[PDB]
DNA sequence: AAGATATCTT
DNA sequence: CAAGATATCT
């Protein structure tokens, strides 16, 4: 499948390649550096290429946002099935110890999850699949120069644990928010592995959903209605009061 | 100065280069996305040899923050009084009259240690670089082809100005509180033409800005009301 | 004006 | 954790 190839595919590329600096025309290259936020953007246009390659020997269409703060990094679809747009994102996340537990932000819960097409690219239900690339790194001068391209193996990387998956939102995500003042799903809080197998807290899709459509802005709130999953079954056992 | 020769250098620097894909150790090129979580990513890097260099030039240390949602990009300091710390913010936008944001307004401007480096206290100044570009592929290239490479942008600008200089008085973002700058010409930020008196007023007015339009009509909602405000006694 | 896009600190 | 920081756009 489109899957079972895109996976494989941007787990080889990991294996294969080190991103250690950004380049200009002329040849000159400049380190990366620490901050997240480096990263999240480079594993991002890492992946790019990849996805794009997979997608058309699949023969899909691949169309990146045209306007800012819509999701999703990659929308992926035939012409022959409109409304079965598949849903791509990026999401990055780092480690200060190899192995240890994670967790990621997922987008935000109060856009296109409550209201069909706010702040996407083709309306909430013409896609049938919403699939998160995640990365993982250990966190780690000479960093300061700029070098030249004869110089490429000796550049200081500012992280060394790669790990990459690719799976569902629905099953990696959690049941605390991710973020508060811009409210981000959270996924769940765990090792790489449970990435990787889909050990996440949903029981389905729409248990995902309902939760995430339902679930208050505040701790406040939160208190009255429901702030975790067993809360929430519970509330939902009673009639949704 | 440190002042005027980081200022020429990053002319320099920038007129010279184009930025155009990240590179790998085994020399495969990814080229540049669009949106521009990219492009201040990259403007920042491309900054940091530039001002470790001038830095170094001039006697100062370099340093950035461990924990990444810290400001300043940069606090130099000379070893020897480690009390007059220089901030260093980078801070870009899009060009189609150009407005920035500027950083919270509610972080270490209001209380001395949040969010920031060094004690807000420790530094006596507040630059920033500020880049402008016109906003304008799926494959991989290798060192011979960097020239084919498409660029997600074209003619970049860039200044340097002290941050109180062109703050403005709108919020330049709603929930994450940002100091917005004045909404002016390229060089009206090189120049300087902002809408403060003095410093102590830029920072007056955004230690005490109303975090929405409500209460803010109850206080004041742009420089004028802010003047009336100091007139009735701060009430 | 307010709240989206990503993810981290406290 | 929940809340609010990092940048900057609609
Ligand atoms: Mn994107
Ligand atoms: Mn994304
Ligand atoms: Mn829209
Ligand atoms: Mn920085
Ligand atoms: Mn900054
Ligand atoms: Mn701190």
């Amino acid at each position: 499948s489109l899957r079972s190839d895109l996976i494989n595919a941007l787990y080889d590329e990991n294996q294969k390649y080190d991103v250690c600096g950004i380049i200009s025309a002329e040849g000159k290259i400049y380190p990366l550096g620490s901050d997240t936020k480096v990263l999240s953007t480079i594993f991002e246009l890492f992946s790019r290429p990849i996805i794009n390659k997979i997608a058309e020997k699949h023969g899909y269409i691949v169309e990146e946002p045209k306007q800012q703060n819509h999701y999703p990094d990659f929308t992926l679809y035939k012409p022959s099935e409109p409304n079965k747009k598949i849903a791509i994102d990026i999401a990055t996340t780092y480690t200060n110890k190899e192995n240890e537990k994670i967790k990621f932000t997922l987008g935000g819960y109060t856009s296109f999850i409550r209201n069909n097409t706010k702040n996407i690219v083709y309306p909430f239900d013409q896609y049938i699949a919403h699939w998160i690339i995640g990365y993982v790194y250990t966190r780690v001068k000479s960093s300061l120069k700029t070098y030249n391209i004869n110089e490429l193996n000796e550049i200081p990387k500012p992280y060394k644990g790669v790990k990459v998956f690719l799976q569902d939102k629905w099953v990696i995500a959690g049941d605390l928010a991710g973020s508060g003042n811009t409210t981000n799903i959270g996924s769940i809080h765990a090792h790489y592995k449970d990435f990787v197998e889909g050990k996440g807290i949903f029981d389905s899709e729409d248990e995902f959903l309902d939760y995430w459509r339902n679930y208050e802005r505040t701790s406040q709130l939160r208190n009255d209605k429901y702030n975790n999953i067993s809360e929430y079954r519970n509330w939902i056992y009673r009639g949704r009061k």
